[PDB]
């Protein structure tokens, strides 16, 4: 069981199963794969989907005809597999023209270049259908304190995201916009590096509305920071446009482990969260078959994403449902937490004398919040031990 | 010289210099300071002025005779030294009571009575001419993931800034808010755990113009941050209402080192931003002598943050007036990088060819950025090795 | 089931369930636990024993008749319950005169009292029948370059556990001495650092058969450390003496959570280790119940350490047994890793054509390692998804 | 000022100013250094010398002939400049078939070739000279925990460096070996992940006078551990056989920026303290000019690794020489550090009253360590603000 339909919209980056295997220490263990292939596998493996950065699907450098003919081909899989492609990026960080940015490089060309690159491959992205553009500014920063005025950067960075705006809205697209954070590698810092840091420029762009995150598991704990509430954050905005499915240990380097793998807990009250919600948008990982993997080793660590999905899917929602578990919630007062604090207004909060003259705060101090008997019955929910 | 003057702006909380040195492990190696003896060695300092928590200036608990007393005593201090209260800020995490948070406890009776406190304590902040009322939620947050309903509790945290706004606002003052992120400590993790967090949070209130950010030093840096790019983006967005100097060194608890300490060249980067920008606000150092010092060892504390901070104001200014450092700057396009990177719109971008059909990329990716000469030529600056 | 029994040797420091919940932002939330009440309480629990520092059992400045009364109250409980009191250890850091260390602080004279304090708990820990004596020298080391000559201040380390080493010798007592090591916290950062940094310096004592390492899951932790890494090297060098276990989310302050808690697969192998290896000493835990909770809530959490054991154990023992994942640890080659490389000797390896000149290195680096197929394995394993 | 001769014994890693700028996630962005260029260039700078892996010397595959030409031409660039080759290692990290490993890959028949692999280039090590062979075992270690049992792995490792130094010693070479620790990247841990891990583990080897440390600065600070506390341990064991010299920003990716680059003070304190202990070995730079850089920032940023190192150390002696600082330390009691705690022995300590029944804690514990006057002091005399 925990088998995977399309019907749970699994999608995969090419360049996840794709992945050569090369790291800044090493070189390729794997074959490149051929779109075509991956498409193939993965439909069989029960994905819904795949996505692609434009130099993944076409390489840098191809002609009209070559593009066409790569494009043919991979529209030749689709169809064949009932495989769709919800989400499409551009590679603004492999060539060295990108080495100090895209949107936001010092010289004024490379902004324009970026631009136009990425232009070109929203126009694709409409004709493979996607419903969201991805763009993760993994060399928009810098190393040292001297080479990049961030309030310059941030101004460049709105502009070019304002042109983009201007543009599907020229053209009469629907798709949307979504930004994905990393707070560092390749460059020593990364701009926006958060979810908070994208969320709160989006709020500076002209039409904010077409913008949302893409956040990724990984790079926001690269930053030693708490996903889920990250998730919560982008939910209670409206901006969870997309997400990235992965897993990492710890503030180190970005390992794109499998989903599931890496802080298994934190990948359950993902899952709890994005299932309470309603997120109805894709799941997808981005994420790479460790390069000790051949090629069998990939498309069974791609399995093991969506089966550590459903598995958490399962064990979350039998949590919540499980009446000893909604008691202890209660104990716990979260039905009193989604309760407001003040429906009758300042005035009465001014005027009642039970929230200050008369609050007793020792024995509100005194009460327990039975969190951790809340917490191991979610343990035991997650172990399967109940 | 360096001798700080009070036109310096420089100011300290009441619980900087006079924290007793009780950490998680132990007791307490000061004796308690009369806030009466801090504002005047701080005066004797250079110091502009002081900040508290209203349970730093009236001990929990007090009554109102005992209240005006406390209050009496310290405005004739102030009078006595000519030094000023610019902030003002709520203890909501030392009472037991605050053990689930204020604004966002799971006990909808504890945040009404955080919200009376708060506003209590604004009252005061006014009376004392406060221009900023800080908002650090220490207690907002979790250890476990079924104890914290993020969503909820952003709508309690919304609920009860919305509240302050609405009292400053029917009462004609003209204080602002600040909110200090923090990423975790005391709670596993805290919400609005960044300056991003907190800049995208503060779109979301009823009258965002009410409310900015206090971000301070250490605490970005506890999430591995770059904390002169999170000041950049908060002044970007005008936001920069007040803020926090200390030292920090890494990820680990928070430090409150002096400032300078820590991350030496971030502290540079830092002053050199601020003073670029015209910040105006104060200089406040939220730090704590460490518990291996006596009194003597407080005083010489603070007086090196203020030491520290005018040091690294000298060497910014003279890296940035330098000549040879001018060039550097525009030999690394820093000059290209304020200027837009399409003015020309985007119609005269898609038809500009020297920005895609004919552009060089191999000429630009060619060309170095000599950001390494830049940035030793601005180490060479703050060692005074010119 | 997982019920615990005395015999799974489940032990807690009377100083954990005991932690009245003062952190550095806040005051109690619990009151102070008679130990007899903590040892009736752990005994029910299906404790096996418990640990004390000499201040937990007996009060700073007991005089002699208060110390004998403690003591025989205390040993009173144990024989009521049949508890066991396995290890002790000395409290260096929480009296103000220890905050620049107790062996290693400047002060001559402080070192000489706390060695003095702990040879006088080392006659009690072995009167309650103790085995083992922990030190953990939280206030070993600095916040500043200038304060701490590292070599001196080992110097410092070595004279006193070498001193221990001789009182024990000659006092004829079976005990041996842990070093419990932590990278900061109360120190910016702590000497002995980490398992290795321990293990290093046990070496260079005058015996060190006497000295093994008592390490603590959240401490590695704490420096991104992996722990069953640490625990490995430990036992690989005979000298895993002791271990705390507890829970620990990411690179932060020390968080003390329940066992279980924090990083739950580190919690898995760590388990699959010890149970593997035949660890046959206490299985002990240093953890604190978050302040948020009552003490129905403190003795939730003690239980839900020794559960969450108990469950791992089920699942790491019918992982191993699986012959799925034996077949998979072959195809993984770890029975290959158990062989020695070259037991034909050196010149046999030199002379061994196959070794190099006739190595055919793309065909073996063509072999997949097939570790993702077999971590999906554990995976199910854990979850109960087989 | 501040000009290297190659008196100042600094060294640089072909692979360091060679690095072409190729990073997990982007394409190079410089040429291939011929070897010969680097020596000629660095000895224009002020360098003593060059370091090299097998494979930067001598491209994978090489034949007899191929190797010659290669070590032939090497060799005229060291006898044209004077350039020493003090150290030298292995390449047991790029090509796939160290994918899991070199001396503790899952293969027998990999451990066997990394073997053969490592004598070949320790002869050639020898021939030109160098007294330090390093090893870094960047691939040893893992990403899941079933993948490599680390005993088992332990007892690989171990028989490895047996091997080598019953090889060294056969040959009647003088050469030592220093274990590089980094603690992960490429793999998610590596195995002997900081110094102590190393140094503890060399106490394990069948002669460890024959193996000692080469710490990196960068990898401690992944780790978020005080490089100059390593560096004390190390040097108090007597196993600093070798340091790589860099800068690194916290806890990330390894950044390899330059030397002085990254933590400032960090940086000061080492120098303090290799000088303070007449370090005699090389100071060795394992650096990557960013690939933001072209051939002109690479020589700058080489350039500026000796020149901050040269600055760090005149302050670092002026702090030492300066007869206020030497008070400071005084009354900081850092003398008092130095002398033993008890060479009266411990039957007089434990009959010393003062020591314990008549020693005032309170008056002990009341006296300040005034460590910040003198960090400030420290401060004052790197910034050059005396
Ligand atoms: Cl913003
Ligand atoms: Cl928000
Ligand atoms: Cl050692
Ligand atoms: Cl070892
Ligand atoms: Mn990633
Ligand atoms: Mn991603
Ligand atoms: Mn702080
Ligand atoms: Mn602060
Ligand atoms: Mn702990
Ligand atoms: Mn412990
Ligand atoms: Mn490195
Ligand atoms: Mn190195």
């Amino acid at each position: 069981n925990y088998q995977p339909t399309p019907e749970d919209r699994f999608t995969f980056g090419l360049w996840t199963v794709g992945w050569q295997g090369r790291d800044p220490f090493g070189d390729a263990t794997r074959r490149a794969l051929d779109p075509v292939e991956s498409v193939r596998r993965l439909a069989e493996l029960g994905a819904h989907g795949v996505t692609f950065h434009d130099d993944d699907l076409i390489p840098f450098g191809s002609s009209d005809s070559e593009r066409e003919e790569h494009v043919k081909r991979f529209r030749q899989a689709l169809d064949d597999t009932g495989m769709k492609v919800p989400m499409a990026t551009t590679n603004l960080f492999t060539h060295p023209v990108f080495k100090d940015g895209g949107f936001t490089a010092n010289d004024r060309d490379v902004r324009r270049y970026a631009l136009r690159k990425t232009i070109r491959n929203i126009d694709l992205a409409v004709e493979l259908g996607a419903e969201t553009y991805v763009a993760w500014g993994g060399r928009e920063g810098a190393e040292s304190g001297g080479a990049k005025d961030v309030r310059d950067a941030l101004d460049r960075m709105k502009e070019a995201f304002d042109l983009l705006g201007e543009y599907v809205t020229s053209q009469g697209y629907d798709i949307r916009f979504a930004i994905e954070p990393k707070p560092n590698e390749p460059r020593g810092d990364i701009l926006l590096p958060t979810v908070g840091h994208a969320l709160a420029f989006i709020e500076r762009l002209e039409r904010p509305e077409l913008y949302g995150v893409n956040p990724e598991v990984g790079h926001e704990q690269m930053a030693g920071l708490n996903f889920p509430h990250g998730i919560a954050q982008a939910l209670w905005a409206g901006k969870l446009f997309h997400i990235d499915l992965n897993g990492q240990n710890g503030i180190k380097y970005d390992q794109d482990l499998r989903f599931g793998a890496g802080d298994l807990r934190a990948a359950f009250w993902l899952v709890d969260l994005l299932e309470s919600a309603g997120y109805s948008g894709p799941r997808h990982f981005d994420f790479k078959p460790p390069r000790t993997e051949d090629f069998d080793g990939v498309w069974a660590s791609a399995a093991g994403c969506m089966r550590n999905y459903l598995i958490l899917k399962e064990r979350a929602a039998a949590f919540r449902a499980d009446p000893e578990v909604q008691e202890a919630l209660r104990a716990s007062r979260l039905d009193e937490l989604a309760r407001p604090t003040a429906a009758d207004g300042l005035q009465a909060l001014l005027d009642d004398r039970s929230a200050f003259e008369e609050f007793d705060v020792d024995a509100a101090a005194a009460r327990g919040m039975a969190f951790e008997r809340l917490d191991q019955l979610a343990m035991d929910h997650l172990l399967g031990a109940r």
